[PDB]
This record gives C-alpha cells, structure tokens and sequence, in this order.
C-alpha cells in the first residue's frame, strides 16, 4: 500500500469538523503542502467501517473529486486530500460570499459537479449523498464531489425500496440545481419530509425558482422523472450545462437574484 504514511508528517492546525464519525482538519504534510485531514473516534466507528470511504477515494481520480493524497490506517486512523479552501457549497451559497453568485457561475458549478458525476457513472459507482452540504467548493469556484460512504435528495424509488442507481444520482443531482439557484435554501420551502413522500409520490414537482430560466427548471424536471431510466446521463447533463449559454439560453440576462 503506497498510499501509506508516517505520522510525523501531518501538523493539524484548524479544526473544521467533527460529531459521531470523528473530527476533519486543516493541515500541512512534510512541513510545505497544505492538506485537509480527516480523523476517526474509535468508539463509535469501528476501524474496519471508516476504512470504507478511503478505498473507494483510491479507485477514483478526476479532477472534480476531491483528491486522495494518503492515508494512515493505524488507528486511531487519518485520510489525507486537497484542501479546497472555500468549504462546503450549501455554506458558500447561504452565505456574504454566494449573494453576488448569478446565473453564469452558479451553472459553471453545475456543469464541474456534473463532469465529476459523469465520471462516477462511467466508472460504475453509485454516490447515494448527492447534495450541495457534500461538495466541497476551491479556489476560482472550483466544485468537487466529497462524500465517499435525507428525503428531499433522494429519490423516490431509493428512498422507498433501497433502489440506489446512478439514475437516483440524477434524482438528487436535480434538486442540487435548486439548492443552485435559491441560494442553498432547503427544497420543498414548508413541507416535512412525511409530507414530500406523499406529494412527491403523487406527482407534485418543485416549481420553476424566481428568475430561474423555465429551460433550466425543465431539465430538474427530467432529473425528476418517476421512471429511472427516463431521467438523463451525467454525460448529457454536463453537456448540456457547460454549452447553456450559446445552445439553450443565448437570451439570457442578468437580473436582481439571477
Ligand atoms: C470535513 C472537510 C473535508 C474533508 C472531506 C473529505 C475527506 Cl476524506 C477529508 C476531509 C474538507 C476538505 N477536503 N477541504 C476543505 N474542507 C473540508 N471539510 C469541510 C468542513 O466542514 C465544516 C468533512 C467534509 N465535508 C466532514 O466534516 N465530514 C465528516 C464525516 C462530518
């Protein structure tokens, strides 16, 4: 395993993260490259479940999933990757920085989540998590897929019957586009997650969000179909979203909120 490393090597400055699974860092390796560390309480999680993620993160690589660099798998154990200095994209949006985000970037962003995803459905591997809180977001607005091992994200089938394909990636993938364009406000504004089953279930799909283009609204509305398989590819998506403004909405304009 040359993914191993000596301990020595880390120093653990800032403190982002923690709860059940263990705590995540800001760190250094071999005193120069700055790293995002991850860590393991071994009461909770046992050794041989949090190791889980890590061997998935060695099979990967893209440069839209968050970088492996090296691991420590003695415990208490440590997942070193890049650091993406901007945090997550749920706090990017809500927050003084995502106010001044418009159409142009906030589609950008969808289009690099998208690339990773086509990737992940290329390589066969189903996410599960597909949400705005796991990805993380880097200099220049680079967004990266995070989360390697919740109603609203999920669709209807998965949620129902453990039915996780990538179609149901494409599912949450739709709603991440929501999350895009109200400013990382949580789909489905009033309704508790009992409730978004029945409507959902029934037909009910969120509306066109204020001042998003009704073409951008119908493609969440294809990520959204009640048959898996008639919802579309990473590969289309990707597509479609890094060529929006030339073949989909050359009208565009910018507006107060978009
Ligand atoms: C904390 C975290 C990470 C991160 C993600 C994945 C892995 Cl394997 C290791 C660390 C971050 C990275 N890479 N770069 C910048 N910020 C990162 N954070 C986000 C900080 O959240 C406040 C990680 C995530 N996401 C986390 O908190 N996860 C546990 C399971 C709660």
């Amino acid at each position: 395993d040359a993914w191993e490393i000596p301990r020595e090597s880390l120093r653990l400055e800032v403190k982002l993260g923690q709860g059940c699974f263990g705590e995540c860092w800001m760190g250094t390796w071999n005193g120069t490259t700055r790293v995002a560390i991850k860590t393991l309480k071994p009461g909770t999680m046992s050794p041989e479940a949090f190791l889980q993620e890590a061997q998935v993160m060695k099979k990967l690589r893209h440069e839209k999933l968050v970088q492996l660099y090296a691991v420590v798998s003695e415990e208490p154990i440590y997942i070193v990757t890049e650091y993406m200095s901007k945090g997550s994209l749920l706090d990017f949006l809500k927050g003084e920085m995502g106010k001044y985000l418009r159409l142009p970037q906030l589609v950008d962003m969808a289009a690099q989540i998208a690339s990773g995803m086509a990737y992940v459905e290329r390589m066969n591997y189903v996410h599960r998590d597909l949400r705005a809180a796991n990805i993380l977001v880097g200099e220049n607005l680079v967004c990266k897929v995070a989360d390697f091992g919740p109603i609203k994200w999920t669709a209807p089938e998965a949620a129902l019957y453990g039915r996780f394909t990538i179609k149901s990636d494409v599912w949450s993938f739709g709603i991440l586009l929501t999350e895009l364009t109200t400013k990382g406000r949580v789909p489905y504004p009033g309704m508790v997650n009992r409730e978004v089953l029945d409507q959902v279930e029934r037909g009910y799909r969120m509306p066109c969000p204020p001042e998003c283009p009704e073409s951008l609204h119908d493609l969440m509305c294809q990520c959204w179909r009640k048959d898996p398989e008639e919802r579309p590819t990473f590969e289309y998506l990707q597509a479609f979203l890094e060529d929006y403004f030339t073949s989909t909405e050359p009208q565009y304009q910018p507006g107060e909120n978009l």
